[PDB]
């Protein structure tokens, strides 16, 4: 049907504005230290920790299978990021401080991608 065809254009024109907040994002964390899955050869204890680990890298191959039907989707993930970093690493550490400096210089982009995906519905 066409209504399913115009939905589908909607879903891309969504995953197109998606992957340009991704790239902003991901310029934020010069350090590639959200880049890649924390690897359980390397931090075996990590899922005892972290229940739903996320990094850029998993969320880009949602994004590319226009895996996020909304933006608060996708912004569940970013906080993901976030949130599973200020948890297994403590206050004092690079890994926290680059996540609340990640989440504060994000708040600005995805503040303005709320306004661009209720602007152009
Ligand atoms: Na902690």
């Amino acid at each position: 049907s066409m209504e399913q065809v115009a939905m589908e254009l909607r879903l891309t024109e969504l995953t197109r504005l998606l992957r340009s907040v991704l790239d902003q994002l991901q310029d934020k964390d010069p350090a590639r230290i959200f880049a890649q899955p924390v690897s359980l050869k390397e931090v075996p204890d990590y899922l005892d920790h972290i229940k739903h680990p996320m990094d850029f890298a998993t969320m880009r191959k949602r994004l590319e299978a226009q895996g996020y039907k909304n933006l608060h989707e996708f912004e569940e993930d970013f906080d993901l990021i976030i949130d599973n970093c200020m948890k297994y690493n403590a206050r004092d550490t690079v890994f926290y401080r680059a996540a609340v400096r990640l989440r504060d210089q994000g708040g600005v982009v995805l503040r303005q991608a709320r306004r661009e995906v209720d602007s152009i519905g």
